[PDB]
């Protein structure tokens, strides 16, 4: 599932919990897939890393919701000691306030991404949705 500028995002609101799994070809986030030797390359990777380390900002989860990070995983060689995987588990005090999900912010911060294919699974059932910077909201 590897198309440059296209990323998959699986969501799952289960009571308090919210699980976001983002699989993306590395081209969208760092701007290449050759492991980083240069300094321009190493700063582009650390820029991405510290943006992905702040998932309440990227996914623009409302403050009103009481959202805190329980666990976060960035599977890629580029962030150890080519695709990128980014798994967040969140715990929202007031999950009822999570009415809507804005990738608008994600697009601003990784403008290399033109389309995000979204599999949401609520307690309502299962809903697909393609998101572009134009049309980047999803009724949760
Ligand atoms: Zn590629
Ligand atoms: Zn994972």
């Amino acid at each position: 599932k590897h198309e440059h500028g296209v990323a998959q995002l699986n969501v799952a609101l289960d009571g308090k919990t919210l699980e976001l799994e983002l699989d993306s070809p590395a081209m969208n986030l760092v701007g290449f897939e050759h492991a980083a030797s240069t300094d321009a390359d190493k700063a582009a990777v650390a820029k991405a890393r510290a943006q992905l380390e702040k998932p309440l900002e990227l996914f623009a989860l409302p403050v009103t919701a009481g959202c805190s990070v329980a666990s976060q995983e960035l599977r890629s060689p580029l962030f150890g000691d080519a695709d990128i995987h980014a798994h967040y588990q969140l715990s929202c005090e007031k999950p009822e306030l999570l009415k809507l999900l804005t990738l608008a912010e994600f697009f601003k911060r990784f403008p290399a991404t033109q389309k995000i294919q979204v599999q949401l699974i609520g307690p309502d059932g299962q809903k697909g949705a393609d998101l572009a910077p134009a049309s980047a909201e999803l009724k949760l």
